[PDB]
C-alpha cells in the first residue's frame, strides 16, 4: 500500500470530490492521531464512498471517533475495519451507529485480535434489526441466534432495495 496517509487526510478534510475511496489497508505505522483525524474529517466530507482500515493496528479509541462520524456521515457507503485490535466495545458502538445512519450499506468488522462474545452479538443482531439500510455485515457470528437474525436482517435490507428500484 503506497497510499499517502497525510495528502489522503488533507483530501478528505478538503472534501476533494476526486476521492470516492480511501484505502489505508495494512499500512501498520499510521499514528492513531491520524486515524481520528480521518474520521472527524469525514464527518464534513460527502465524497467518500468507501473507507478501509483493515490491519492499521487500529483500537477501541478509533472505532469510537469512527462511530461518531457515522452518525453524521449521510455519504459514506462502506466501511471496512477489519484485523484490528477494537474490543466489544468499539465494535457495538459502530454498530449502534446505524441506528442513526441511512446511508451506510457495508460494514465490515471481521476477525479483530478478541472475540466479541455472546452478549454483543445478540445486541448486534437487534440493532441490524433496527436499521433497514445496511446491505452487508462483515462477520461471522457465532452464535446460531444471532447469525440467522443477522443473515434474515441483510436479507430484508437487500428485498427493499429490490421494491424500491426505479
Ligand atoms: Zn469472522
Amino acid at each position: 500500500n503506497s497510499t499517502d496517509v497525510e495528502e489522503t487526510l488533507k483530501r478528505i478534510q478538503n472534501n476533494d470530490p476526486d476521492l470516492e475511496e480511501v484505502n489505508l489497508n495494512n499500512i501498520m505505522n499510521i499514528p492513531v492521531p491520524t486515524l481520528k483525524a480521518c474520521a472527524e474529517a469525514l464527518k464534513t466530507n460527502t465524497y467518500v464512498k468507501k473507507f478501509s482500515i483493515v490491519g492499521t493496528r487500529s483500537n477501541d479509541p478509533v472505532a469510537f471517533a469512527l462511530a461518531e462520524m457515522l452518525k453524521v456521515n449521510n455519504t459514506l457507503k462502506s466501511l471496512n475495519v477489519e484485523s484490528n485490535f477494537i474490543s466489544g466495545s468499539g465494535i457495538l458502538a459502530l454498530v449502534e451507529a446505524l441506528q442513526s445512519n441511512t446511508s451506510l450499506i457495508e460494514l465490515r468488522i471481521d476477525n479483530q485480535s478478541q472475540p466479541l462474545g455472546n452478549n454483543v452479538e445478540m445486541e448486534i443482531a437487534n440493532m441490524l434489526e433496527k436499521n433497514t439500510t445496511l446491505l452487508k455485515f462483515g462477520y461471522h457470528f457465532t452464535q446460531q441466534g444471532p447469525r440467522l437474525r443477522a443473515s434474515n436482517a441483510m436479507m430484508n435490507n437487500n428485498d427493499l432495495v429490490r421494491k424500491r428500484r426505479l
